[PDB]
């Protein structure tokens, strides 16, 4: 898979909007993921005690982790597909430490797209969506490759 320059520009255009409230987005994205796919919460020792949306929104630590996740993702997308060095420490931790199947990266991808629509009603069109989808798909495929490289079936 390869994106056009056009597609990458739309991805980065949308990302600047995320970077205006990273905490806000990172918080909503984690919560969306936890709500839609509750089995993902169980992977988080620090958070799995959070039963409901209202509890999740009042956790400062969940908000902080959202910043962590979006910071790393942002550094990756900014590379426009030349992201191998950024991917390695990430593939390493999520494969060997955290034990996250690739299927869960598809779920958080869907969460990101949803939050982007919720947070940017008039901004985020069919085209930007198509671009973000391809960018996230690229990330998922290349991280799946790095899992296999480390000996893991993602
Ligand atoms: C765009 C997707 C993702 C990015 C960029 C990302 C990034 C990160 C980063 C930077 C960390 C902290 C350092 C590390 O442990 O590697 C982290 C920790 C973690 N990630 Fe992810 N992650 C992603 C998706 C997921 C998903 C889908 C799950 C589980 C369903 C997951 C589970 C975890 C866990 C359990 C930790 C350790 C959290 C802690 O207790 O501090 N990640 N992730």
């Amino acid at each position: 898979m390869v994106l056009s320059e056009g597609e990458w520009q739309l991805v980065l255009h949308v990302w600047a909007k995320v970077e205006a409230d990273v905490a806000g987005h990172g918080q909503d994205i984690l919560i969306r993921l936890f709500k839609s796919h509750p089995e993902t919460l169980e992977k988080f020792d620090r958070f799995k005690h959070l039963k409901t949306e209202a509890e999740m929104k009042a956790s400062e630590d969940l908000k902080k982790h959202g910043v962590t996740v979006l910071t790393a993702l942002g550094a990756i997308l900014k590379k426009k597909g030349h992201h191998e060095a950024e991917l390695k420490p990430l593939a390493q931790s999520h494969a060997t430490k955290h034990k996250i199947p690739i299927k869960y990266l598809e779920f958080i991808s869907e969460a990101i797209i949803h939050v982007l629509h919720s947070r940017h009603p008039g901004n985020f069109g069919a085209d930007a969506q198509g671009a973000m989808n391809k960018a996230l798909e690229l990330f998922r495929k290349d991280i799946a490759a790095k899992y296999k490289e480390l000996g893991y079936q993602g």
